[PDB]
């Protein structure tokens, strides 16, 4: 039967160049005749012969009559659904997986693992599908929205890897890692280090002994939570990333946060999930990363590398890479996932650019992707081109 | 070729959670786009790789301009109609089976057959389709609304079972199983024991060798007939469940019928069709059953189990097992039916939510499904999400 | 690679059911959110695993805006599409294979042979397309309106076989076989008798060594020319039907043309196309035929039978069978075709009902089915339940 | 694996015929129910089992809100998409590869390559994917608009070549040929001989060891610049051609430029891509050009063919071959591809018909397909049908 699939060495290649813009609501206008489903959380991941696009959708279209609440995140109708990648995910389109409100999805070169948590916030459930099959499910640790990552999970000869998070928002939430084999949890992976506070971690594979996440830390800082996970021993330690060029939003300066690694610094309450993909070469290994432009806003994403080197220890700045999205728009999650070429993966950070127009109109977003391709410089910007009026 | 599909040993597991609701209608507001098909007797079989949700559709569109009779039962128009399991059942995604407006089906490993009922009240038909091809019918033995389960039919080793029945709504309505093997009729069983009343049976595999059927009697008693058909002899006896927990809608209060297991009791007159399904272990049986919150309307819905026992002569109440929906909200047929994981069974229970605003609009239904997974208790309820005026 | 089809035994039966009714204008409604086609002449052809449904489309929805124009039979805009048979024929599930405005399809155990005819009406021209390819062309012999089946061709053993017909239809119009074998034209075929008017040939076979057709005759005649073509000699005979059952529409009463059998008779001027279907078994040959229950106005459609015998020589009344469309619904033209089940053939019927409000509106069919199933009699008519103005 | 594709020798034949037309805005009225997305530069491309059909779209369907601006070639929203030929090309049934405002694609046997243009004018970007992975990029070399065929790459043996360019459009605009294998560019190859002006080549193989072109000068002539591709050493020589039958628009009278068969002639300025296809036959070539029937607007397309000779010194005028589109109807870009047949290939030209009602409202285009098919000469034209006010 097929292989299970393990991390490849990286294609050439040395800069990012934009992709592809799935915008599903520059058909929904209210003269139109599509039917684009109302989604947030985003993301993308491969198998070896395709790609699927995931989101959490309100089961709800535009043009329809059912806005209200689609600005809220948790409720008895989310479900996680998908098309592949390149479709637009309408009504028809898209498949519905299982009623979620926080999710992930990965291919183990056999089948696909669903991941989707629901239930009531202070006594929430993982919900685990292999297939069309149900098959294991994990309970509330903090009881306080037990949530996961909102992108892909990783698996590396038939074992998956999921970050999971249990707590408070503006205090304590000490995530844990599941292993997953044919959809059941086979081991759980309790994290050594700096655990106050670990959520929507983006996970990939830095080489087959190590699995590395940068994560969002909603409470203590603008610093994120950096993950290295060994697949060995299935033993995982996190420290903050100590580069002047912090990661979340809200964040301060760069470079402002005095004193060493550790300190979590200023404006550290707040944040947002990031993208980060490896470039993994023969000799080195390259570290992509995504922020936004504003430093308090949603608004604008740019690109940032740094080859080698330990981000627990490392202080320097990540060398701008590109303008994705300008300031004048909307970039909100950013999540890194690889395309299986075929014998090389290419990676890629996908964007959330979420159509805010507040509470008395729908919520959605459009989801813009850049992946590495050829030499030079990143050369065009994204726009969703959605008139949040028609 | 393919292999013919067996009962196996269910997956491990000891609570139900949600899994899945498909909400056709939260995409049928007059100002949307879409097409979602009105339907009843929805219900759900699964093949080893994918499942099917099946329904009986009016032949007509939420918003459209066909709603008047879409609350009758049988008329010329009415179809058999699926798409695959989520996916929304639209005019597009759905594939129209046969005419019919009473149906089963099921996979046998090889290939799909499909059952429909149509034909005049007084001279109805059963008719088979294996794949493509139609290869058999069965007459009208009672000329009064020949009738089938509205729920999976099941096959092992290549013999396909099936209940139907014929006679009066509020009289004798004797009940056959049909053994049918690549379409064709091979075998008629006629039941023995408690047979005045037996329709809509929802039947599943206790074992390689005993068919079980929790069915609804319209007319004498609030208790369930419960069938056991033994597959090796082709024999099959009926009597009624003994639990004071009664199963039916209407009914009366939970062990008010007093006398023997066989006692009709009070409020008999009416019925709705059950949900039940098997949890095979090694050296246990659970029996899982839903039943309506109301005694007496279709609101609301409850999960229930018992392990062992003989359901016959048990007159123990059944071990409530959480929530579906709440009494706020439609709880109309249920049905079990079982998803084919790699190497074990999961056992799931769907229910049919209707959309019931009378006779002057449309009336069609949103279809939940719970399945076993992992352990603790169930968490979380279902709402269709659906505002009929839109 | 594949084996080339033959035509097998037909699968036990001896009454025909309705069947699937394919109702595409049920969703037309300018409120609803659908874009059934217009359509024409639909008929149906299977191959091994799979039935398609064509037709001639207008290359217009309903609800639209190019309604004028609909009710001509040729232009530069009809196609030949297909759906899979039991889908919905809408603008989305439609493949659209070549422009046509007369067509044929059929399918030799390996491929798909598309047929379509367009041009000038005093030049056409017969295209072939095999799969993908345009393979072969026919020109026109008479200069006037060559056209071809509106049904299924035929294949065995790799060997397709179509009827094409060109001239008059007030007046001669001799038809021709071509023999094609992957998509290419490797034979003409001119046949003998009476040869002065045949067009729109329902063409089976009775065995692996004789095609038959029941065809129109526009000009002379309400007795229905029919073909016997020798598939090993490939001379083909045509002579009137002798039944006193005629089966055209108009006609006289039945019985009324005296006479040999050769005798033209009465209101001979006008057609349709017919029904005709061949019930293979090991020792006989049941011909089962359809006709309008009007016998001017293409209003109902009655099933007929005849066991063995000789259709030239044979005067005997064909055995009414039931009717499939009552004298309130429209009733256009019928066409036999072949499902193919695992061991054997099934016969079918399909009836295309019209909605015909005139010039000033749109113009578009159902497709109802009939299908050899079981024993009895047959149950239940058709209705296409459309309401023009919605 | 699968082998690669070679060119094989045409199916035989000797007249193209009207094949098929694709006009997705016959649906795209005010009041139904479809989303035709707005498009232009469609082109066909096809692999060994299928066809595919491209376009650079707007991401914009009719009816919408977002029409202002689909009257511009270049923006940070245009994408090729493409549908399996047959499909009208929606919002759902597309397929959105890349970002790109200029495109090409083409099948090798193995897998499809897919070449998309975008960045700013004056430092665009040549993307390659393989499939589904992003595999390499070619910069601008003349930092003014790079750019590519708008129609189907080459491949043989596993190597494909793309034509490209960059430069004034009113100016000197070099072309170079990049050879790709799997998606990566492994020589560019740079062409001798009339050099200052080629874009927009339709190209296609003459033998296993040659690639034509017949391309575009969008500043200099209305002669087109004719590309001869040396496969076996990869070098290239441009000359103009020398016909009599000048087939750019706008354009001078035929015959009307004095002087060797280098020389420019007037009304030079503009231009338009054409239709250019081979007939490979044993012993002889038949090449296939479109032209438009007015001098100097983009109205009607006919078809001429030319046998043997050499294009470069053949100052004979072309074979008139008949009238694919009237003076009335819209004749804007054409190009060539072909169809693989079992044994043989099917030339076809492809024409672009733009629906152009102004700034002030949407622009896109139909399709219209003429194929070589059987003998005789070309019958019938193609209108698209198309009221722009509805
Ligand atoms: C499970 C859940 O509620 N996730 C939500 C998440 C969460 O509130 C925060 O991560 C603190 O834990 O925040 C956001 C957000 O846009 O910022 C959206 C997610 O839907
Ligand atoms: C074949 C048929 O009519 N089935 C109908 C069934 C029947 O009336 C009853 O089971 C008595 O026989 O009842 C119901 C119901 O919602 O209660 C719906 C079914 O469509
Ligand atoms: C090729 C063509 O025009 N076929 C037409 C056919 C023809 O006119 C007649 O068979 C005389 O030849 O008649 C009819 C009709 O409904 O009666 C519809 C067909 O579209
Ligand atoms: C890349 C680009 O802009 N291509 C455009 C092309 C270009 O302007 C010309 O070929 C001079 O270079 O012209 C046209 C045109 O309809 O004539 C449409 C193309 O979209
Ligand atoms: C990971 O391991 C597999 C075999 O288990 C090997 O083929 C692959 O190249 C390795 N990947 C990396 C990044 O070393
Ligand atoms: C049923 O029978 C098959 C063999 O016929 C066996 O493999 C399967 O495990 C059995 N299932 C149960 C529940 O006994
Ligand atoms: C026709 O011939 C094939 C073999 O060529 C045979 O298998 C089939 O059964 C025959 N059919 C009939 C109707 O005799
Ligand atoms: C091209 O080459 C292949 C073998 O490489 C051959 O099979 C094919 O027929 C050749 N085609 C032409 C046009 O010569
Ligand atoms: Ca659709
Ligand atoms: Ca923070
Ligand atoms: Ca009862
Ligand atoms: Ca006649
Ligand atoms: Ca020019």
């Amino acid at each position: 039967e097929p292989e299970w699939t393990y991390p490849r060495l990286s294609c050439q290649g040395s800069t990012f160049q934009k992709a592809l813009l799935i915008s599903p609501h520059r058909f929904g206008e209210a003269r139109g005749n599509s039917a684009p489903l109302i989604i947030r959380e985003p993301f993308i991941a491969c198998g070896p012969k395709e790609c699927k696009h995931f989101a959490l959708t309100h089961y709800a279209a535009q043009p329809g009559g059912y806005y209200n609440g689609t600005r809220e995140d948790r409720n008895k109708l989310r479900h996680l659904i998908s098309v592949k990648l390149g479709k637009i995910p309408t009504v028809e389109n898209s498949i519905f997986h299982m009623a979620a409100w926080s999710g992930s999805a990965c291919h183990d070169g056999r089948e696909w693992t669903y991941i989707g948590v629901d239930g009531p916030d202070s006594n929430a459930l993982i919900k685990i599908k292999y297939g069309e099959a149900y098959t294991d499910t994990y309970h509330s640790y903090a009881n306080n929205i037990l949530r996961t990552q909102e992108s892909a999970c990783n698996c590396i000869g038939g074992d998956c890897y999921l970050m999971i998070t249990d707590g408070s928002a503006s205090g304590i939430s000490k995530c844990r890692f599941l292993k997953i084999r044919e959809g059941r949890i086979i081991k759980e992976i309790f994290p050594t280090g700096r655990v106050e506070h670990t959520e929507e971690c983006t996970c990939g594979f830095a080489s087959n002994k190590t699995i590395e996440c940068a994560c969002r830390d909603n409470s203590y800082t603008a610093k994120r939570p950096f993950v290295k996970l060994n697949v060995e021993t299935d033993t995982a330690e996190i420290r903050l990333m100590c580069t002047e060029t912090y990661l979340d939003t809200p964040r301060p300066d760069d470079g402002s946060i005095t004193g060493p690694c550790e300190s979590n610094g200023d404006k550290g309450r707040g944040g947002i999930k990031g993208g980060f993909v490896h470039q993994r070469m023969a000799s080195k290994i390259g570290r992509w990363y995504s922020r936004t432009m504003s430093k308090t806003e949603r608004m604008g994403m740019e690109l940032y590398v740094r080859y080698d080197g330990d981000p627990w220890t490392d202080s320097d700045a990540l060398a701008h890479s590109g303008v994705m999205v300008s300031m004048k728009e909307p970039g909100w999650y950013s999540f890194g996932f690889e395309i299986k070429d075929k014998k090389c993966d290419v990676p890629c950070i996908g964007i959330e650019m979420v159509h805010d127009g507040g509470k008395k109109t729908w919520h959605s977003a459009a989801t813009a992707i850049y992946c590495l391709m050829g030499s030079g410089q990143l050369l065009w910007d994204t726009v969703t081109g959605v008139d949040m009026a028609l």
